């Protein structure tokens, strides 16, 4: 049972939940791997082990541990696997593990939201089309012109044999990166690779830096087949600065909603490759990594001969002081157009009270500092001084290989 | 088998082949990864022993030869007949040097090479090490033109007490408690200065006041000893276009002299070795003045410069803390005090980084140390994922001799 210290206050827990915490992760006594982005690498006995698991702690987290139809449900699945070599999950338990998957995920700071979540059951979707038009939908009503709701889809689940539904874009909303004579990027360098692919599989490349992508949609075995998303589904924002009247100038924008569709959603052994979820942004993932990078947008150095900033030294601290206007226009920008959206340091307490929560309801949280702290102003915030704990708990959000 | 590294700035990739030397345990099992947390006999001194004398003797490349040989079979030897051993002159620069090579959290390990190694092995009392401590102090300041330096007191042996410096750092802020429950001064030198206070030492009642440094001999409680002010170089801190900031009457030291961790070289253990380099910004202006648990300056820095502090979609504390840390680089700068601003240091650790793995197969690296508290993403080392493991010579925490 681990100590964990808040640095800040003083305060001691212990996080007894880490001890339920069964696949493994990529650390040892010998070494700490803990800041790598993908750890290590990406008989249905198991099947039966894992869906006891989850089938309990659904019946624990309702009071019906004990008698009536937990009991029932237990040999219900005994039945479906041993008939099977598989089974279904009721929509309660879907929705339950959905939660859960959010719930769990160390790498998420908006997780004191994770009991409000609206769940798409698309698990009866048998073609690309209805794909397409699940995803409208869920970006129609998590979009909600600019009134931002969570919300995730879950389509098919693998079965064995016969293929994968699957969303080849990292994101339902991902702006064009086209390479050109010199290998610079015009557009985002990120999506590189996904645009060369909507490129080779039927799409016209358009104009410049801001260009909604197609998706890239695949239904099982059926190769992927390109679908275009209608501009009045796809919510943007301009970007303007309150006093610095040259920046709206600068032509920037982003989108409205983050909406990550490339990772794999487990529940109870069942695997579902293709479950694309959605919340709002907190405004360092716009203005500081998206816009900042140096292999993303790397508009810094811009943004700073515009403020007449000394560029020449390192030790002016240009860097940081564009950095917090870009961020000052990226809140600014939403608010004005009435687009949720979520400052750091509002993000950040509501992510300490959630951890409080979480020790007297489950006993810890699995949490991943590098991806908890922010990535500007790090230190300002209450969660730097907050010694975490990682590790992982299913229902989860897996990374998946690329489905090329 | 080996760990492979990617760098998301980019592109690159390396293993660190290095961790798997790795020579003691950490916190992290395969269920779990505690990297966060802050704090986490002759046959073993023997093979502590061999390994370190084949580290020196490859550095000389001068491995497998005649002295190599002779050395291995001399502390051997001389563990069998005292249970100790004692290091050649040569052999304290190298380890105290691979110490700070080895420690993860230190983001200026470019130059770990330029060490000062002060033998102060002979130390008989507290009176001769205050006086080798006040000269290390001054090699070290060099009137603001900051030289790293590490002085080395008598080992740990069986039979004598352990000489201790009781102090954290060589040069602190003293902590008053006061009438309202608050501290007056440094909060993180409470307990410090209340030892200071019981040993004799007659209070000040400032946000500045240096502590007496708590020297205790072998066997002997601590004794008091009061460094000269004209030793204890300090730097106000004005802003170059915030007038008022000079009117806070804000202070800091010039010197960032480690106190209180263990050196350990080849198994054995030197409880006493002060070390210093010079302050990167952020210490001072992020961590020393903004920390709510420290001076906690933010909020009355943010109202100074008329942000709206109502809400926190302002960005009123990223605000005022940059201008804070303008202020450290601007003063010290001022002030001709050696300081390296977050942008400059992140970027030489990167090349260290770079030397390390052609020369070593790697480099142990905490993380979530070594980038900087305020715009760790604008660092180079925010994208470049690190592996952390304990080598030795090492740097160590120990418990607190009181
Ligand atoms: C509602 C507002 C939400 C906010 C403010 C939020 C915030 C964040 C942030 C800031 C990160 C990564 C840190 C960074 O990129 O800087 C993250 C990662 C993540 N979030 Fe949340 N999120 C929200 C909703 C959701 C929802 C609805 C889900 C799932 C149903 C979710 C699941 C995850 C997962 C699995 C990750 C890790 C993703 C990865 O490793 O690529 N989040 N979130
Ligand atoms: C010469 C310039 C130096 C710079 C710029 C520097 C910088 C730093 C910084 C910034 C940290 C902690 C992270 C933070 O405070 O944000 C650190 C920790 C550390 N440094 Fe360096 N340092 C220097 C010299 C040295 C020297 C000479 C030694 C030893 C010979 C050393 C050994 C250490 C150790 C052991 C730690 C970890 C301390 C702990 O965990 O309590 N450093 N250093
Ligand atoms: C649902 C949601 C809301 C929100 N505000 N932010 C997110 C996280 C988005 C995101 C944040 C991020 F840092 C990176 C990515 C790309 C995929 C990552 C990169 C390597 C591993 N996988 C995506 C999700
Ligand atoms: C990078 C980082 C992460 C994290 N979780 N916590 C920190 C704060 C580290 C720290 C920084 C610091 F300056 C002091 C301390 C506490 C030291 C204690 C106090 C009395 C005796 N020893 C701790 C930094
Ligand atoms: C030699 C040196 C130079 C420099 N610029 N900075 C340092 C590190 C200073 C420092 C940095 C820091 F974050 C904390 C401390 C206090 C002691 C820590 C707290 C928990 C474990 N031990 C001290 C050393
Ligand atoms: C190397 C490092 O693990 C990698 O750059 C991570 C660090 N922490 C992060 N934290 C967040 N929130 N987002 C990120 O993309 C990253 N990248
Ligand atoms: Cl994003
Ligand atoms: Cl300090
Ligand atoms: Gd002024
Ligand atoms: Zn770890
Ligand atoms: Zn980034
Ligand atoms: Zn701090």
């Amino acid at each position: 049972f681990p100590r964990v210290k808040n640095w800040e206050v003083g305060s001691i827990t212990y996080d007894t939940l880490s001890a339920q915490a069964q696949q493994d992760g990529p650390c040892t006594p010998r070494r700490c791997l803990g800041s790598l982005v993908f750890p290590r690498k990406l008989a249905p006995e198991q099947l039966l082990s894992q869906a006891r698991d989850f089938i309990n702690q659904y019946y624990s987290s309702i009071k019906r541990s004990g008698s009536q139809a937990h009991e029932q449900r237990l040999q219900e699945v005994e039945a479906e696997v041993a008939a099977t070599g598989t089974y279904q999950l009721r929509e309660s338990e879907l929705v339950f593990g959905a939660k859960q998957a959010w719930r769990n995920a160390p790498r998420c700071v908006g997780r004191i939201q994770w009991g409000k979540l609206q769940v798409f059951d698309a698990r009866d979707c048998r073609s690309a089309q209805e794909m397409f038009t699940y995803i409208c939908n869920h970006i129609k009503y998590a979009t909600n012109r600019g009134n931002l709701r969570s919300a995730i889809t879950v389509f098919p689940q693998r079965c064995p044999g016969r293929g994968d539904f699957r969303i080849w874009n990292s994101q339902l909303v991902r702006y064009a990166g086209y390479r050109q004579q010199d290998g610079s990027v015009r557009g985002d360098p990120a999506n590189v690779e996904i645009t060369e692919l909507c490129i080779q599989h039927g799409w016209t490349p358009g104009n410049g830096r801001f260009d909604v992508l197609p998706l890239l949609l695949q239904a099982p075995d059926e190769p992927p087949e390109l679908f275009l998303l209608p501009p009045e589904l796809v919510l943007e924002v301009p970007l303007e600065h309150p006093t610095l009247e040259w920046f709206a100038a600068l032509g920037l924008r982003w989108y409205a909603l983050p909406a990550v569709s490339n990772m794999l959603l487990e529940i109870g052994g069942l695997e579902f490759p293709a479950a694309p979820f959605s919340g709002w942004y907190m405004s360092t993932e716009i203005g500081t990594r998206n816009l900042c990078d140096p292999h993303r947008y790397n508009i810094l150095e811009d943004v700073a001969v515009c403020m007449d900033l000394d560029t020449r030294t390192t030790s002016s601290l240009w860097k940081d002081k564009a950095a917090v206007e870009i961020n000052v226009a990226v809140l600014h920008s939403y608010q004005l157009a009435k687009v949720t959206i979520v400052d750091h340091h509002a993000a950040t307490a509501s992510f300490m009270k959630h951890l409080e929560n979480e020790q007297k309801a489950r006993g810890g949280c699995p949490a991943d500092w590098a991806w908890i702290v922010p990535p500007i102003s790090g230190s300002l915030t209450p969660v730097f001084h907050q010694e975490m704990v990682n590790y992982f708990l299913s229902p989860a959000f897996r990374y998946q290989p690329d489905p090329w």
